[PDB]
């Protein structure tokens, strides 16, 4: 696959799964982020929200793996599916390499989803059914009558990355996990972090241990996914699209963050006034634009990124943001 | 029992279970702590070590829940059992209240021991078969021929407490876990200036007044344990003795490794810290035994081992009216060291 | 130039050769189409050139190179990477745990930084290159008259060089190049540098017999690109180039079958023992010399879309 | 009592050195093997563990030769030291013969330690300072206050031998290395039918240093070389005056031995070694192995692997000067 040795035939993110011990707390979060309910499971209280190529699964099955996850962690990403070319080739290798299976209970005439124990114990699914017509959603879900099958929403296209926050000294443990099992490699350049990149060139999972990280671990009651980043081709248009449907972003940087923009990023070319009108951040000629939601699902938040050459994660915005509240 | 409403019918610790990813590492520790191997499982490679009313299970079965725990955490307490009046009722009650079952594979003609997922994933077993002739050891274990089945060892009598280290914020989680399922309650302890000691340590105590499970959270001793243990779990196991000086001598004879004794600055301040405590100071100083309490003379004697199973260490305690855990010794020891610096 | 390049690699700069026995590397460069074009200012080392390929014969006694050749015979004793800035690259490699190799340097010559590489050969990190600015313009003296930029038999660049390693070390050296230079893995592992130019396949088992003869890990073969193998072949054969003995004619009967269309003059390949690989379109032409520097041999390759190394030629040759 | 010409003035092993890229991985192994930490370097994070006349050095010094070596090879013997009469003479001779210097960084007011490149890159030290008061430990280490400096531990006395696993065809290289520099000689060969180990016992001219070289032929030597990321010391054998009592002492403190042979191994002992005289019941209960052939005997037992693929041997010699090579055929027949 695309990048390097993909002995697991990873083909990108398939879905991410959410659940909440409190009803009606996840549905409005999906809507303000431009996602559309498009299908409901054939027999479980489980729902599919879509935007672009992003599949968001809302799991409200009671007495389930996901509800036990939610009861301990609160509103959360409790599951994460990887696309693979052959789910048995990968499920059996992962167990041979020592992965722990998690049994997801499956109803009659429904698909058996193979899953292993992942970050915080959340299932990591290996799904080899995909595409319109043959995907797991066509088989086990029922689409709403006459609803647009592939909503575009506010222009989020893919999951660009999601992070894991991990306790002090666990990052080598979770780096090993993704290396040994999926042939992830840390990309490496040049707060402590390891950008784990998958051989498919689509899955990126950065790992953080520490403030900001320690507060997540306490509020989340464990390791887990701290933020999911959605890619868009035009963050500025996406920004306006999201704000008109109720999106709440991190409060904008002080204006002095934009005076330095030409200083720290000569000839970036971006309309400075449009980014400042919306508090959009910038890092990079390889460039990227990004902006964050507030914490919406406990301490879990969301990122919206547009890449203009830069393949990083906006790390330079810590120095930029701090040294802007230094002159303001 | 006694203290609180006891809806699970708790009646004290039943056993704690140990596993290790490396062989011959738990066995020499049980021996130097005065435990005797009394029985071996009818079919599994699991062994019963005994001293007084203390039951320790060494679980050497491979590819087991216990073996995975020890592979992830090192040599460790990999489980614990509570005596309950009715295991079927308590267990059902746990599940209804949101506990998660842990399936422990039981073989032909062995007992189905129910258990729920506990700290670090370790099984918490709920056992209603106990006492001589009726115990799970009598049913599922074979006592070594000859060997005395009620050894006194070095005089350790009962498990007094198992204090856990948990990640920051998880002390509220586990306190509520134990409150909701079992009606454990915190006992708040107060130091020498009358100030609450439980900011980062909840002395969760079962309604039977026997089970004590202190929950600790923190660049100090707790986070070092969490790293070295690779998770949350029991940091030390405290055994009660009726005479700690006598127990100490028995332990030293068979090779116990104790923590280095406090500087004798510690034993001078003893009359000032605990006026008219009445203990034979020279005896305690010779052995590095610690003394805490308040003088109504309510006192306790305690000594700790070195770390013996990874970061897990052991405590030997004699209670003489004090219901606490020796938290007065932190300040006492620090001042001893500053009078020695 | 094709993914993240933290070390600023810009392709092979040169490769270094040494021999414990004089007069034994000099003929092998000439018959491969290389020509002495410069001699060091102060050391018995000589620059042979063809296209953009820079070959260094280091004869200097009591040296880094001499000891390496003494333990491993005639050999590639060293390898240089072009880098944007070599102080940045060297410092970072040390930061990431590489070990330095002292290359002794004399008055008024260049301090060439290098780290420990395969078989302990120095991996130089060179940031001086191009017309009038290269290390050769500085540390070498060109022969008067004879052109500085020979075209030779049309060999253009080092396409790749493969390491042979002990069993199990293939993941060590893969992580060596991954961690240090962000190579990625595009029985053997083909490591590709982010510059799109440096390719270093690693082999562990043919390979055992190299390790024995070489007395350790090292560069098994060096592959040279050309724009036409047939014309390069004629050019090489005219100066005494020694190739592998040609394959069996059946190899060329299975040819059209294994490669539908392909579009290659089957006749001129066989007149020369040239081999073929690809899909059938991507393709590549290749030919190998005999073992010329101990167990070290050389490959002459022409690419026709195929990013591969002709691995299918194993089955092809042994289904013959 | 040298055996033949001793041009380097060898006088026995001095220390072996260990390093690991993971903290706390070497210390418990030393403890379960009966070693006691008796001293710490004057300035570096390096410690001296001792049992009988065995000096083991735990080298935790970062950014050092040891740490680079452990980085490549894992927990390991990163260094070996020979006692010599005159370390300046030996070292100069080694260099003149083509040995390669290894520079070990020496702090102010500490000893310059001479070392040449040895097995797998590990320094081979030449140490001419030994004896209570005159040792390199007395000079550059600080003994714990009070502690006894010559602990007997579980009764291990000296390094009997240690091996090198080398790649195929490298045995000739490493035989030559020890022959050319130190006049080690192969003095004894035990025949082993191909039922893949080939071995070469190199004996130094002092009669004390013995280094068997092992290469392969998919087995135990290649599994080491893969796990170790190269050639290196495979096991260290410690001599004891009574393996049974040493065994008891080692089991008490956590030693992890190889699981005993099947009982057929002990039924075949009289057949294999008629009238050997050893208490078979005591050996079988402990899984102790017996070999030999004039009742030349040897008792040995091995640990499990304890630092990556390095393991340890505990051996009581009763006339047999071999290495227990008879135990391969005998365990083959046992199972
Ligand atoms: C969103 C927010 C809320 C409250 C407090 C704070 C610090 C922040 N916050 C971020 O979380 C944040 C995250 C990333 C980021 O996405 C990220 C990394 O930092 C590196 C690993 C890979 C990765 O994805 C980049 C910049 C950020 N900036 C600039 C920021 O301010
Ligand atoms: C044994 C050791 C080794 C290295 C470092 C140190 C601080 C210690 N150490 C202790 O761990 C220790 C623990 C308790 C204790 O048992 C305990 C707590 O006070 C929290 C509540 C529940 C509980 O059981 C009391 C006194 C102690 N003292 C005095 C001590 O020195
Ligand atoms: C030249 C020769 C002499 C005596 C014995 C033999 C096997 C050979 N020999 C080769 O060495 C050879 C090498 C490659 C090759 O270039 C190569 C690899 O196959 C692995 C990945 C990177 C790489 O560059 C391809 C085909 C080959 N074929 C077909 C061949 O016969
Ligand atoms: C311990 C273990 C674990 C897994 C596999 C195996 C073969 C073994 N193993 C040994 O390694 C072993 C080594 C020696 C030995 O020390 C010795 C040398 O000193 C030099 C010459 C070669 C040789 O045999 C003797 C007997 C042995 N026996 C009997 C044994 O079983
Ligand atoms: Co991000
Ligand atoms: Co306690
Ligand atoms: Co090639
Ligand atoms: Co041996």
């Amino acid at each position: 696959a695309d990048l390097y040795e993909n002995p697991m035939g990873l083909m990108g993110f398939e879905f991410i799964e959410f659940a909440s011990p409190t009803p009606g707390t996840l549905e409005p979060i999906f809507e303000i982020m431009g996602f559309t309910k498009v299908a409901t499971h054939r027999s479980k209280n489980v729902h599919l929200y879509r935007q672009g190529e992003i599949n968001l699964i809302l799991n409200n099955e009671p007495n389930s793996i996901a509800s036990y996850f939610a009861a301990e962690h609160g509103p959360s990403v409790c599951g994460m599916a990887f696309r693979v070319k052959d789910s048995q080739k990968a499920y059996n290798r992962a167990l041979e390499l020592g992965a722990q299976p998690i049994h997801i209970d499956t109803g009659p005439m429904e698909l058996n989803l193979p899953a292993i124990k992942g970050i915080g114990g959340a299932p990591l699914y290996l799904i080899d059914r995909f595409g319109e017509g043959s995907s797991i959603y066509d088989i086990d879900f029922v689409y709403l009558e006459g609803v647009e099958r592939n909503p575009v929403g506010a222009g989020l296209k893919v999951i660009d990355h999601l992070t894991h926050n991990v306790y002090r000294g666990r990052m080598v443990y979770w780096a090993n996990f993704y290396e040994k099992l999926f042939n992830f490699r840390e990309a490496r350049y040049f707060l402590t972090s390891k950008a784990m990149s998958a051989p498919d060139g689509m899955i990126r999972i950065p790992l953080n241990e520490e403030g900001q990280i320690e507060e997540f671990l306490m509020q989340f009651n464990g390791e887990g996914i701290q933020h999911v980043a959605f890619l868009t081709d035009d963050l500025v248009k996406t920004w306006d699209a999201l704000k008109k449907i109720g999106m709440r972003f991190m409060t904008a940087p002080p204006d002095t963050y934009y005076e330095m923009l030409e200083g720290r990023l000569p000839d970036h070319g971006e309309p400075v006034d449009q980014l400042q009108a919306r508090g959009i951040l910038l890092d990079g000629k390889r460039l990227l634009l990004q902006i964050f939601s507030e914490t919406l699902m406990g301490p879990v938040f969301f990122e919206f990124i547009q890449r203009k050459g830069d393949d990083g994660f906006g790390e330079g915005n810590f120095k930029a943001l701090f040294e802007s509240i230094e002159r303001d």
